[PDB]
């Protein structure tokens, strides 16, 4: 009733923590939001809303197209999963008058990661530009071996362990809330720079005993 | 303000008629509201959603659950598309305190089908259920000429001519509020009884000078 929020859901792992976060501090999320601007690789969060079981809305376009998407919705505040963007979803909030929570702060990376990991969260690198992280990388899944890489990397290129900054992207297959886990059956993953992305072709829903 | 309404978008004729229908009396369509029970071939309103530039909800289940979508979103009406699966959907109108519009009930099945064409719909038949359409109409357009057809073989075996009674599904591909066009480039279509369904594996938008 005045717990009603939506959810910034992008499908990665910071999307995902927010929605944890909020479930895990008694907040009733009504809806996920996603936003598209101008296959599977598309509807990557409905195959995770379906996963979930939470309505996904999705808007088209990008800060006004947010703001008149979330105006439509009866909800109290946002959670959302560059360091500006923040002020950027702080002002839709507050002209729309709703709360805004953001979970994924001032986390120590380090910790942060680590704390994911623990939760049960299983992420999927889906792209890469950072200098020290080769094609290898995009399809491989985030585990203790990989985050102490991540580390390693940092102490040597100073590439962020959070993939903050465009570092890389994540996405999720599975976690303690998925009702069903994500299976990748297709991929193509496409260097002079650092740039690079996985693109999943063929992906589907396996039934959890939960 | 009071025009708010949100529209029950399954992806054929009869919803797109009642997204026409909507917009064309100054109703302000907020949403466009599709359930989903437990590929393109299962996001194909989100292809129209991005064609239309309409935010779409998706709801995940059958009454309850699309109840409980629907109180979420700040409507003051919402538009829908078997007899009494009207009274199931004033059912939840009701209870919910939100006006029910059914543009498309009473209308005469050979006028409404013509009408669809006028307008500009651009109609895929994409499941058959009925003795007197082999699979060879799986795929096919609507057209004049197939309207015509429609109309003999239901003088025969009186199959409706608006497909009403699981006679035959539809796919919307093209419409006058469709900033985009929809094209179909690899389709699957799968006889006893009458029964079969065309499953649409890859499909792309091309641009429309709208």
């Amino acid at each position: 009733g005045l717990a009603d929020v939506a959810v910034l859901y992008s499908g990665g792992k910071d999307s995902n923590y927010a929605l944890y976060w909020a479930i895990k501090n008694r907040f009733s999320v009504k809806f996920l939001v996603t936003m598209v601007s101008e296959t599977i690789n598309a509807n990557l969060t409905d195959l995770q809303a379906r996963a979930l079981g939470i309505p996904l809305v999705k808007g088209f376009t990008e800060v006004e197209d947010l703001k008149r998407v979330l105006s439509g919705l009866k909800i109290q505040g946002i959670v959302a999963g560059s360091k500006y963007q923040r002020k950027r979803i702080e002002k839709v909030a507050k002209e729309l008058g709703l709360e805004v929570y953001t979970p994924a702060w001032g986390r120590d990376a380090k910790e942060y990661m680590r704390e994911l990991l623990n939760l049960g969260f299983k992420i999927m690198v889906v792209g890469v530009s950072a200098y020290g992280l080769d094609e290898s990388w995009l399809g491989r899944i985030l585990d203790e071996s990989a985050l102490e890489e991540l580390i390693t990397l940092n102490e040597k290129y100073k590439v962020h362990v959070a993939g903050e900054g465009g570092e890389f992207e994540t996405f999720v297959l599975d976690m303690p809330l998925f009702k069903y886990k994500i299976v990748v059956d297709k991929a193509k993953k496409v260097p002079c720079t650092s740039s690079g992305k996985l693109i999943i072709e063929e992906a589907h829903l396996e039934s959890k005993l939960e």
